[PDB]
């Protein structure tokens, strides 16, 4: 071929130097792996073995089945694992699965497997018969499931979706709201369920039932429109449990626009606890979920479980309410009716000033 | 949303020659493959068409520059190419130097650079490159090198006269932090289209992205008694942010100072009130960036530095200042409100 | 394989093919083939040719979607001859083996809901007569009515489309005929009705409500949105095709069947003497003069 | 015997549903049966699947029945291998056996019709962009309005269904954007936007003119009565068969045919509105409201 006694010769450096060069930086000087890095580049030279380019002094290789990297959470777990990942000298290689469902994710993983990865990461929303379907692939390769569910047999690590939901329960009806309302996410999603669940279970137990349900697609417009249909139907709760922080954006967007104060007259909580909730108008009492905690986590314990030991459980990580400026005691006090016609006085005073 | 349809009925063609066009030289004078590829071209049609690549990223962390290696993971799929991150913590250019040495170990064919810098370091990494392909996403428009950003010129321009053309005269300023390139060409490009209109701002502030920090520069901008009709802001999220601290302040976002964003994010539809931005589309960057490099990874493609467009949203933020009485648009806004509130009534 | 004949009305109309539908589709799931023989029409001697098709192409079982009285169900079943034959279209009250969506429940419901928001001048709309969905329909309005001590103040008949609704609700109210409320035997007839009402001058809902049948995909943005009784028809398809099945070895529901439906309110259900000049009235003035505002010139 | 297969759509949907019936009930007519292969979904594969079966059950010809671009009926046809092949749904510009309605002539009269009303502030309702039958219409709407010098001020996206255009159309008018007119890739649709209209405080017509697609039964009892493109499904379908025997015996059409469409004039299309009250007149009216409300 072109060989690595060729690179060597014309490039004035020996084959111990040549091959200390195709592993990483170690005992040449920093200026002599200029002339071989040139040298191999203008020879068009690379590995075999280019797994025999990693073949020491030892690696853990993981493999990452995730949502989009568009999607903020996915993105805060696999920069977490990423980034632990390195700490830790393993490599991480990442495959995402642009839709949708368990064929999807059952491809992904085949394609991590064909790269002869030495663990399993999955960062995909699968109900717990798919998730079964998915570790049936897995065959003999350690695999660490960032979402499940269904109490699941499994490898797993998760948010308490238990005490997400029943922290938001307890903070409003220790407010002392009886007229609630839910904003779920998409019901094709697991998560949006759980979530929709567990208020279910916890407003039950407080003897409640909510006045009215509904369901988003994640983005904020669509807590707004749903928020909008919901009020435009004449249905004016106290309170709101929302499944994300978008979409408690969108629904403080409908309130606000609809004439109504957030908080004051309908509260809002979220979920996830974004960065920029703290600066929504205004700032968003939510549940926090710290992404970049998971991510970080599941690397140690996926290390741990590439070496024989670990929870072979599934195992819970906690949670936290935020209390913050969307959350107060009920008010059904308003405008009266003077005092709206009295606004509306002001502004057809400014309408006739007009052209 | 232009079609195979559109490109067609305007350049004067039939289908089975913009699908002939789609697919490759067949039997294509390459005459006529010019009447197609600029209709293509200035209308906005993107078409349904081992190469191994390395990116080197900002954290995946934060939004945008997930998004674009998202869109360009998903696009070299398409492709059958594959590609391979390492992401750079953090700051400065010998972390950006290593990221890359790393990168070059593992044999890739091309490198895409996601991580912003100036233009004397943006050369010292390409001379790291060594004989392989590299295209940079941050860099500035001056640059030699091979480059995608998006025109930071327009951007500028847009937004400022957006607010002149408002009669906008006290105008503040709310950057990115300076350590950041595209922060800097932000801040210039408003100074020289405010220069250009006889304008100099009455305050200018450094944030560090994130909304909290739009909110303590903005508060304490308005705490120092400093309050402008209008800002200009570099991202979305500070805007937020400063749209809190306005608020809060007892003032009126829109009616008593405007603000403008840049990015256009997803949630910024929806901010309160929605929120006037520059629209920056990092999907497409991201993929774009891939078809560019798998062409210079086949010597041919432009070696040159490359723009991207961008265009103004308008939304609600944005309005003529609060000496001026109130426009029909923002009465009828109002006058819905109140007919909101009637209808909740009863006596 | 299971091969299964269906005998069905046009597929033209669409409850019939939202059923057809559901039922090719999950005898698919099933790994089991379907047969159709549209009916064009009418009545029983029709429909018994049509079997004796199916039959002739050597089915394994048999659903009948068209719409027949118990009498002729009968004739019908007798033509089956050894063949496992479940009905979509007859009454509760028969001895064969069928599915069909509560006519007692949705009749009630309507009724129950119009009472209970305090209407007693109420006019009915029923599908045409020689249809037995009409028949039993208006039966269980009549039924339901007079057990609140009402009797409705007319009673029309349509041809199941739009455009009769609207034809009989405006002879009815020139006429002067003028109820506080309609029961309406399928939300397309409930359209042409709200139609007839708004340019009779009329508000639907707050001078008269109206209440439809079936729940369509459109009725949800008719104008106002349109309070009427949910019948899933693919689920209807869906379930009778796994009956079938089991029939087919034996052991199922040998019986008749039914399956629920319920009331889903809308904006077209308001009580009667609203009257005039109500926050929701001016609300909507003031909407349109803040259009007409913000047409203005600054 | 003659025996032909038909490849389609949902059932569920209208359209396909109008059209399988006149094909099923004209192929009895002629002696001939019928045998429907469903296609959920989606793309061409799916298709190319529904086909393989019908080739299974020895059919004598086929009618395909479902959304394709040209490029992939070619694929389709390809996959038909020597058997009679009649497309309902692809473009003008295609090679093979078809008949379609004119989408050109469907789009033109409708911008036409609005042109000649005078208006000049157009927004386009589409359906999905994933629909071949959508991307058609949509392009057809550009090219006339481009010839009439003009660009639509609003472009959107429903999903075929009412609620969509409600949704979108409501999305627009709180993004400010106020058009004169609508042209609509559906009647349903047309009926959500209608609503969004009406329930933001304006008039379907004298306000916004709103045209529709298909003409379906209900649309002449819309709120107001909804001017509308008509197309004929009994027909089409019916059509299709008498032109498919034909080419099982080697004559017929092998063209490309299409079928007249007609606008049918209602309610929804009025001039655009020439006039406004003056502010001193509406600053009145609002006096008026402001003194019933502090009633109340």
């Amino acid at each position: 071929p072109v060989t690595l006694y060729d690179v060597a010769e014309y490039a004035g450096v020996s084959y111990q130097t040549v091959s200390r060069v195709v592993n990483q930086a170690s005992h040449v000087s920093a200026k002599t792996r200029e002339k071989v890095e040139a040298a191999m580049a203008e020879l068009n030279y690379i590995p075999n073995r280019v797994a025999q380019q990693l073949a020491g002094k030892q690696s853990l290789l993981i493999g990452v089945a995730t949502s989009s990297l568009a999607l903020h959470a996915p993105s805060q777990i696999v920069a977490a694992i990423k980034s632990r990942a390195d700490q830790l000298g393993a490599s991480v290689v990442v495959s995402m699965v642009e839709r949708s469902g368990v064929e999807a994710c059952k491809a992904a993983v085949h394609n991590l497997l064909a790269q002869r990865v030495s663990g399993l990461i999955i960062n995909y929303p699968l109900d717990d018969q798919d998730a079964i379907a998915v570790e049936a692939a897995c065959t003999n390769v350690p695999a660490l499931f960032l979402t499940a569910s269904d109490q699941t047999p499994l490898n797993s690590i998760i948010f308490s979706h238990e005490d997400g939901t029943r922290l938001g329960v307890e903070h409003l009806v220790a407010l002392g709201h009886q007229q609630i309302a839910l904003l779920a996410g998409p019901l094709s999603s697991v998560d949006a369920r759980l979530r929709l669940a567990g208020w279910h279970k916890y407003l039950t137990r407080n003897q409640i039932q909510p006045i009215a349900e509904r369901e988003g697609d994640w983005s904020a417009m669509s807590g707004f429109q749903q928020t909008m249909q919901m009020l435009n139907e004449g249905i004016v709760p106290t309170a709101m449990l929302v499944a994300n922080d978008q979409m408690a954006l969108g629904a403080m967007r409908a309130i606000t626009e609809s004439g109504l104060r957030v908080g004051a007259d309908i509260s809002v909580v979220g979920y996830d606890d974004t960065e920029d909730s703290s600066c929504y108008i205004p700032p968003l009492t939510t549940i926090k979920q710290d992404f970049r905690l998971l991510g970080q986590t599941s690397v140690d314990r996926l290390l741990q479980l590439s070496q024989g030991q670990a929870v072979k459980g599934n195992q819970l990580l906690p949670v936290s309410l935020v209390k913050r400026k969307t959350t107060l005691a009920p008010n059904t006090q308003t405008a009266s009716p003077r005092a709206l016609a009295d606004s509306l006085m002001q502004l057809a005073r400014q309408v006739s000033r007009l052209e």
